[PDB]
């Protein structure tokens, strides 16, 4: 079967943080909004 590259060239707008593609740059940005942060770690001490 197939594993890896898509075939017809991957999309230029593909999130790496989680792994989500989008058929619209602007869209990707909106998605990245829930990825960027201010700390290198994820404190969940409530
Ligand atoms: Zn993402």
């Amino acid at each position: 079967g197939s594993s890896g590259s898509s075939g017809a060239g991957e999309k230029p707008y593909g999130c790496s943080e989680c792994g989500k593609a989008f058929s619209s740059k602007s869209y990707l940005i909106i998605h990245m909004r829930t990825h960027s942060g201010e700390k290198p770690s994820g404190p969940s001490s409530g």
